[PDB]
């Protein structure tokens, strides 16, 4: 799976 | 809001 | 073009 | 995280 | 199918 | 323009 | 609604 | 940044 | 395949 | 046009 | 919910 | 990388 990143604090993974 | 990242140079935020 | 990032290991570019 | 909405019944969250 | 919402006035469905 | 919605609290517009 | 464009020939609308 | 196009009238930019 | 357009200068194709 | 697939039962087309 | 498909091996569901 | 599918004929991969 791919893991995108986004700041939400911390930078979290968004895994697909 | 979430902040995505992209290189455009520098790595800019893309906020949603 | 923009370059997004994703972990796949290593963090790869995804260029648009 | 953001929560989008969609009807599926009920209107469910889609969290990112 | 899922139905997203968007204001366009009225709030319309966007069905997928 | 279209206005999507997301909970972030409050439900904010995301306009396109 | 918004109308995006894409070549498919001709350039067609994609309406949302 | 990239600029997408959409008819909304006129054809507007959507910049990212 | 579909070809989207974006200004980047020139208007480039983005083919899918 | 492209036709994506999704299970919804049956696997339906999503045409663009 | 919808289930998209992607090869990752095996073809996995991506449910929304 | 992930490989999505779309009919375009044949069903082609779309790799990310």
């Amino acid at each position: 799976a791919l893991v995108f990143f986004a700041e939400d604090a911390a930078i979290i993974g968004l895994a697909v």
